């Protein structure tokens, strides 16, 4: 039904919501210490300098086991 | 129809997925370091000494912005 329809629309906009915010292929599993933006997968996290989202220095970058994983 | 049934139920799983494992009531915004397991809201983040899921020590607590918050 039309119902179905807006059920799959919601599941997958979450699950794009879970993605790399740079490759948009790979699960986000990397946050940017200490600003905390968790935003990137781990080769993408990897040479960034700065924080994509709020620009602050990444001291370094935090592996997070996530349940939705 | 039925379909309409099964994308309630997964898109239930996922939403419930993102809530803290020990409260059940608010949204995981906290990872315990070093382990990285990102389970728990900052209220119970913050009482315990200990990761539920792996047992090591919690060094300190790393909050995270997500985009799916
Ligand atoms: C971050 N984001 C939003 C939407 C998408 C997306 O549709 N990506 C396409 C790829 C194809 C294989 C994995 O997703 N990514
Ligand atoms: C008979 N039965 C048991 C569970 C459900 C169910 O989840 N229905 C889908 C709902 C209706 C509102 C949109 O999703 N139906
Ligand atoms: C972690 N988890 C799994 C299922 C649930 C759950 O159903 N929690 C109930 C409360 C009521 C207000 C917010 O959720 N939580
Ligand atoms: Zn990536
Ligand atoms: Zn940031
Ligand atoms: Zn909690
Ligand atoms: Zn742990």
């Amino acid at each position: 039904s039309q119902q179905t329809r807006v059920l799959q629309e919601k599941l997958r906009k979450l699950k794009e919501a879970m993605l790399c915010m740079v490759c948009c292929e790979e699960e986000i599993n990397s946050t940017f210490c200490p600003c905390g933006h968790t935003v990137c997968c781990e080769s993408c996290a990897a040479q960034l300098q700065s924080c994509p989202v709020c620009r602050s220095r990444v001291e370094h970058v935090q592996h997070v086991y996530l349940p939705t994983h």
